[PDB]
DNA sequence: TCATATCACCTGCGTTTCCGTTAAACTATCGGTTGCGGCCATATCTACCAGAAAGCACCGTTTCCC
């Protein structure tokens, strides 16, 4: 419970309001990869923040590799500004984080068979083609990947607090699977997602 | 470089289920052609009928007879 989870990847999307010519967009970006022989879209990485991004002719975009809530909106706004420099209106709309990926380490090894046998209502553990166990948390809804080393991965979340709540909910379970710190201090010590996102310009006129 | 989880996608392959196709035995009329019979025309035979010249009966004035 003392080893607070770290975010590894935040993935988001934004609507542009207007349908646009993706070939025209592909002409001016300083990083771009695109070939209709394999896929009909441009892959578009940037230096700072270190995000990858994607654009669709229908007037929608996706952003990946964000380290913070801030990076997600700030990168999306900078990609939209590049499209506004180009011959399109690109009205920044529908900003959302569809998935969050985080990880933590309890520093003790886990008997995945014991976890799967006792919590089989939520746990799945297939024959060992892959070494890690998977867990389906239903309230709040989170997917957790459990490894024998004590390393843990969390995904399927969209709100920051639920990743820390899911870790805190399974830490007592993991701690029971032991043989021969445990205090969270608070459920969420850091500021909320909204108090982070509000540092970035929200108004679409603030290009 | 293979072995899991999760999401945007969109475009693509070629899949996967009830309907459509070529053509069946058995089905429901309905048509090109078969044979079978009414109305109406004709020359002849007939039923129902009246009219004439002639019958014939009811009747009583006559007169001969009770």
């Amino acid at each position: 419970s003392g080893i607070v989870p770290t975010l590894q990847n935040i993935v988001a999307t934004v609507t542009l309001g207007c349908r646009l010519d993706l070939k025209t967009v592909a002409l001016h970006a300083r990083n771009a990869e695109y070939n209709p022989k394999r896929f009909a879209a441009v892959i578009m990485r940037i230096r700072e923040p270190k995000t990858t991004a994607l654009i669709f002719a229908s007037g929608k975009m996706v952003v990946t590799g964000a380290k913070s809530e801030d990076d997600s909106k700030l990168a999306s706004r900078k990609y939209a500004r590049i499209i506004q420099k180009i011959g399109f209106a690109a009205k920044f709309t529908d900003f959302k984080i569809q998935n969050i990926v985080g990880s933590c380490d309890v520093k003790f090894p886990i008997r995945l068979e014991g976890l799967a046998f006792s919590h089989g209502t939520f746990s799945s553990y297939e024959p060992e083609l892959f070494p890690g166990l998977i867990y389906r948390m239903v309230k709040p809804k989170i997917v957790l990947l459990i490894f024998v080393s004590g390393k843990i991965v969390l995904t399927g979340a969209k709100q920051r607090e639920e990743i820390y709540q899911a870790f805190e909910a399974i830490y007592p379970v993991l701690s029971e699977f032991r043989k021969m710190s445990g205090s969270p201090r608070n459920l969420h010590l850091l500021p909320t997602t909204d108090t982070y996102l509000s540092k970035v310009s929200d108004d679409p006129d603030n290009l």
